[PDB]
């Protein structure tokens, strides 16, 4: 059998009550063969990509067809807390809520993702996931590639596992809660290794990380570079060559990567030094998806110059904040040791060299920031609207994998878990390594965040977000 074509989502775009339409609701996908109850937005998976302009409001009307309560939030837009859809933007089974976006940042590819109360890990793992491609002036006039679907194309990378019955197999448990959820199986927009058949010249990429807990590192089969040109939060000043990109769980990247006559060529994803995310098949590079090259010219453009950049500026002065990462001990070691005792010393590949006691050991609270599980009623601070701020965050006193991201905002990374940040991940970022040493982000808020719809800042190792290690902070 040949290989399936890589689903491309809808790109949406608002109608004349400049409205936009997304149902939530559950249905039937099939994985290898077997059918699977599967949740998606406008459709049983996944879902499309909302086309937002730099300097229009756009109003979303969400209608939640599940038979739970569910939010949205969109990761990466600098929004409002009131329409940001963390954990307090209940949309109850059944209801509909609207939202409208006054969109106030530049051309990005964000996207959007349930952040239900100690229940985001599960409703990602279910389906629900969508892209938000944001456009301004600026990027227009680069000539970039640009056919939806063709030449620009989004790849929502993530794993999954299933029971014997072919339905996905969630758990929130000790083991998860300690090391994430992951699985087997590699999806690609939903498919399980796809082709995509693109023109002769430059292929972009829009690559998005949507596992819950498992690190990705992309690279081509034949060791062509791919150019980074954009981050979570947008343009990069000019492209960055790389062999390898690492991403984090909720990050993006775009690249191009060059297509050319009879040489079909993988995008692949190479193993990572994150405990249990090397077992077999992701011991080895693993297929993402076939790049199949057609003898038809694309017109785009690798521009030497992408953006300008702003100078980080002089950092005295600046508030700065401790965001203390942590994992109680007891139930770190105790997920560990499941997940020795199940997978072995391979669930260490390539890092380096039964009663019950209450509620005061349940693992649900177990993960904290500042020595507090995530608590909704008690945002931890008011943070300056309009004002640079360093955030300083640590994960010191564990060796799990912290990519932080917070809410409201698109940040520069000072250091990353102890290091300058990469070229490629110096410019617009939401998300920042922290793993076992400490990172610093230089962060400003432009828009108001309420008690009542308070922004988060997170672990986006989603089981480790359900499990405590949130905070929520107001702005304004
Ligand atoms: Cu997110
Ligand atoms: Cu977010
Ligand atoms: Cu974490
Ligand atoms: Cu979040
Ligand atoms: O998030």
């Amino acid at each position: 059998a040949e290989r399936p074509t890589l689903p491309i989502p809808d790109l949406l775009t608002t109608d004349a009550r400049n409205r936009i339409q997304l149902t939530i609701g559950a249905g039937q996908s099939t994985f290898g063969g077997k059918t699977a109850t599967t949740w998606g937005y406008n459709g049983n998976l996944l879902g499309p990509a909302v086309k937002l302009q730099r300097g229009k409001a756009v109003t979303v009307d969400i209608y939640n067809q599940l038979t739970e309560e569910t939010t949205l939030h969109w990761h990466g837009l600098e929004v409002p807390g009131e329409v940001d859809g963390g954990p307090q933007g209940i949309i109850p089974p059944g209801g509909k809520r609207s939202v409208t976006l006054n969109v106030d940042q530049p051309a990005a590819t964000c996207w959007f993702h349930p952040h239900q109360h100690g229940k985001t890990g599960r409703q990602v793992a279910m389906g629900l996931a969508g892209l938000v491609v944001i456009e301004d002036d600026e990027i227009l006039k680069l000539m970039l590639p640009k056919q939806w679907g063709i030449d620009d194309v989004p790849v929502i990378v993530q794993d999954k596992k299933f029971s014997a019955d072919g339905q996905i197999d969630y758990q929130l448990d000790v083991m998860t809660a300690a090391v994430g959820w992951f699985g087997d199986t590699l999806l690609t927009n939903g498919a399980i290794y796809p082709q995509h058949a693109a023109p002769r010249g430059w292929l972009r990429l829009r690559l998005l990380n949507g596992c819950n807990a498992r690190s990705l590192n992309f690279a081509t089969s034949d060791n062509r570079p791919l150019y980074v040109i954009a981050s979570d939060g947008g343009l990069l000043p000019e492209p960055v060559k790389v062999s390898e990109l690492p991403v984090l769980m909720g990050e993006r990247f775009e690249v191009l990567v060059e297509v050319n006559d009879n040489k079909p060529f993988d995008l692949v994803t190479l193993p990572v030094s994150q405990m249990g995310m090397a077992i077999a098949p992701f011991d080895k590079p693993h297929p993402v998806m076939r790049i199949q090259p057609i003898a038809i010219s694309a017109s785009g453009a690798l521009p030497d110059t992408l953006s300008s950049l702003p100078a980080l500026p002089s950092l005295e002065g600046l508030t700065v904040r401790k965001l203390q990462l942590s994992m109680d001990p007891m139930l770190d070691m105790m997920g560990m040791q499941m997940l020795m005792e199940k997978y072995g010393d391979q669930a260490m590949a390539g890092m380096d060299h039964h009663m019950n006691h209450g509620g005061k050991f349940d693992f649900h609270h177990a993960n904290k920031i500042n020595g507090q599980a995530f608590d909704m009623n008690k945002p931890m601070f008011a943070a300056a609207k309009g004002q640079y701020e360093r955030w300083v965050i640590s994960g010191v006193g564990d060796m799990m994998l912290h990519p932080f991201h917070i809410h409201g905002t698109q940040f520069r990374i000072l250091s990353e878990n102890g290091k300058p940040p990469a070229a490629h991940r110096a410019g617009w970022k939401d998300t920042v390594k922290v793993e076992g040493n400490v990172s610093e982000v230089l962060v400003k808020f432009n828009h108001d965040a309420p008690k009542e719809h308070a922004y988060m800042a997170h672990c986006h190792l989603l089981e480790h977000a359900d499990t405590g290690m949130m905070l929520g902070f107001t702005v304004g």
